[PDB]
């Protein structure tokens, strides 16, 4: 039901049927002067 | 689900739940001349 991802269509009005993947998480870096990269 | 405040915003694409309480209730007065007010 409702209108997920609002653009102004109901699910039941086309019939159509939402596929969800919702998670909440944290990214926390404690120093910077640890790491190396290698760019191009 | 839906958009019970009917201000657009659906529940699911702001993810956000609703709380109602709904009643059906009457009131009515067999007078007006049984009944005092004390006014400032």
């Amino acid at each position: 039901y409702g209108d997920p991802d609002q653009t102004g269509r109901d699910l039941k009005g086309h019939n159509e049927v939402m596929v969800r993947a919702e998670a909440v998480l944290y990214v926390a870096i404690e120093s910077l002067d640890s790491f190396a990269v290698v760019k191009e």
